[PDB]
């Protein structure tokens, strides 16, 4: 039984302590290597995410599933190189987001199938990187074309059990089209973790989604602008919900008997051109802790509201290991 | 005095008859890198382009401008491999069309600038190929960020000397606006040329253009539909102006003095992600002739018309010499 990184396969025993949604770079496809200086230069962007790693790893992270898609950007090569130098396993992703170019958004649901395909089957470009988990997105009411993409993503899941994992407008409930659409091609809701779903308090839309076994994807969980209030970018991306609010829905979920279905992230990265200029001067001031925030802060902050060890190493050690786990069930 | 091609410098005199808005792909960023079996393989791509290149130089053709830019998924290598094994010479792009990715999109005009400057002065990613001509876009009004890449693209000729070639949505008359915005700039219309200009009849609209000193393009001369009334994507992609209509507006600009600012080229490809699937064979039965349609039909078809032999020889060497060439002003 195996998982795919970039380094190759790895049993599911080695994947540890894991981070299910994160990246290295949030950019757009052929940036990196068309302009890298937008990032002081390749090897700057390699460096700051080796040592934002290694930082990491010191807290205790093993696994970051990086769910970067060919129009974020992903430079797989780039990931290898930094979870080589920090030692920390990388999960590379296939899917869409909601920047698709024309080359794309033309394509039919059985072409999409195919390329999802052969980024978990065959590799990645011309590495024989293959791909881990498949991320989509809709941002409100699905377009047509997002509509395709989450149809592909059942279609590539129901064929290889690697699971979905999604970008959503919490506050438009984009989950339950999601889930609909999912459900329509056959695909098992426990190969589906619906992501961002810390951006909303509505409890009535994120156990919905939990009764019907979805995995639920607080991965947000260092995001706000609380403290920087008139940078009106800012504002935009992080809103102004505290980290504790985020958090506390961890432990919402964990009271209504949902430990087994949730999953804890940052959404962080080590480089951002698909966003204003020098925002990553902010998200360094607003998280100093980076991805290692999970571990250094939330963790003990949720201990400290009464949740067992027992269960944030479910959540943490646990879920992403049954999850990412290929199968066409996961329980 | 000399152009930049993707095997490097040539002189003036070694461009000859240029076809001045050619694609070797129509495709996306790492689109060919990311899905080669999209068209089959990437070989079969570049075996296709070599194909066609060789009938094009058989018939007179020395030199194309490739005015993919990097969201048209511009491969430099691919061009410098197509190019050497047809003994034509390819001038890449550096600019934006009209489908860039967030990372651009959310760019100042100095930030642009600074990316197009790279791709003429420095080189395209990491393989040091200059470009020697800027691509932009609008189709219809610019959009805010497309008015940025005009103002970019004034700059960084205003800066080296390279020109600048449009694409516009001719039924909308894009290229007054495409005018006022260069002009703001300081940017000389002799460095500009206004493409797709063959997609209108209106010759108010081009004599106006011509009577401020910008190049014409008459690129998509090939281009109709006529024939397969009842294929859609086909009629709207090409049309259903004839190729005898389009071939006549350049001899309509030479009747009225213009014959110094006229280029004429076919728009063509040997591979298109960025529309409807299997559109190459639609593509190849309309035009078979593909990049060799202008030397093998329109010249003749102008020669028959009237046009002298001297005047043909304008347009299709001396103008794209000087276009081309670098300079401020080129007359
Ligand atoms: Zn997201
Ligand atoms: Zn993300
Ligand atoms: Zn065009
Ligand atoms: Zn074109």
């Amino acid at each position: 039984d195996r998982i795919n990184t970039v380094r190759g396969p790895i049993t599911i025993s080695e994947a540890g302590f894991t981070l299910m949604h994160e990246h290295i770079c949030g950019s757009s496809a052929g940036f990196l290597r068309a302009w890298p200086e937008f990032f002081g230069s390749r090897d700057a962007l390699a460096e700051k995410a080796v040592r934002g790693l290694r930082r990491a790893r010191a807290a205790g992270v093993r696994t970051i599933v990086d769910v970067s898609t060919f129009d974020i950007g992903r430079d797989v090569e780039l990931l290898a190189e930094v979870s080589e130098a920090a030692d920390v396993h990388i999960v590379a992703a296939t899917g869409l987001w909601f920047d698709p170019p024309l080359s794309m958004r033309l394509r039919s649901v059985e072409e999409l199938t195919q390329f999802f395909l052969r980024e978990i089957q065959y590799g990645i470009e011309d590495t024989g990187i293959r791909a881990g988990i498949i991320k989509v997105a809709t941002t409100g009411k699905a377009t047509p074309f997002q509509e395709r993409v989450l149809r592909a993503a059942a279609r590539a899941s129901l064929a290889t059990g690697v699971p979905v994992t999604t970008h959503t407008d919490a506050s438009q409930r984009d989950g339950e089209q999601q889930a609909d659409i999912f459900e329509s091609e056959g695909l098992d809701p426990s190969r589906v973790c619906i992501g961002h779903s810390d951006d909303t308090d509505d409890l009535d839309y994120l156990t919905a989604l939990a009764a019907r076994g979805y995995l639920i994807g607080l991965d947000r969980i260092p995001w706000s602008a609380i403290g920087l209030e008139d940078n009106a970018s800012a504002a935009a991306l992080l809103g102004l919900r505290s980290w504790q609010t985020r958090a506390l829905l961890i432990k919402a979920l964990i009271d209504q008997g949902y430990a087994d279905q949730i999953l804890v992230s940052n959404d962080w990265t080590f480089g951002f051109s698909s966003y204003v200029t020098n925002i990553m001067d902010v998200l360094d001031r607003v998280n100093p802790d980076g991805m290692a925030f999970i571990p250094l802060r939330v963790i003990p902050f949720l201990r400290e509201k009464g949740v067992p060890d027992e269960t944030l190493e479910t959540i943490m050690v646990d879920n992403p290991a049954r999850f990412l786990s290929p199968t066409l069930r996961a329980s």
